[PDB]
């Protein structure tokens, strides 16, 4: 599924990550964009030979069980195909762990590179939420 901008928006705001942590929400769209595009089905391998799945790239190395990923931990305690369902709750819940770890939206790469101190707020602007 590839969502709609403010889809994403409002979905990820039913879940709860606008201002989890103090990372508004235009941080976890603008993530979702230049992540996976919005796509859920979107997945990328890492030179290490991990994965990542889904809208916000959750990884194999520490996050989800992929059965491919040799050393590798299953913090969010899923398979890492939950992440690609049309239904984002387990990426939501997932990040929420990642969120924490106390390198905040730092564990995007993507957030860190393309929407750290932007005017993220940009990627909300006009959806009604
Ligand atoms: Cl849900
Ligand atoms: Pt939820
Ligand atoms: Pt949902």
């Amino acid at each position: 599924k590839v969502f709609g901008r403010c889809e994403l928006a409002a979905a990820m705001k039913r879940h709860g990550l606008d201002n989890y942590r103090g990372y508004s929400l235009g941080n976890w769209v603008c993530a979702a964009k230049f992540e996976s595009n919005f796509n859920t089905q979107a997945t990328n391998r890492n030179t290490d030979g991990s994965t990542d799945y889904g809208i916000l790239q959750i990884n194999s190395r520490w996050w989800c069980n992929d059965g491919r990923t040799p050393g590798s931990r299953n913090l969010c305690n899923i398979p890492c195909s939950a992440l690609l369902s049309s239904d984002i709750t387990a990426s939501v819940n997932c990040a929420k762990k990642i969120v924490s770890d106390g390198n905040g939206m730092n564990a995007w790469v993507a957030w860190r590179n393309r929407c750290k101190g932007t005017d993220v707020q940009a990627w909300i602007r006009g959806c009604r939420l």
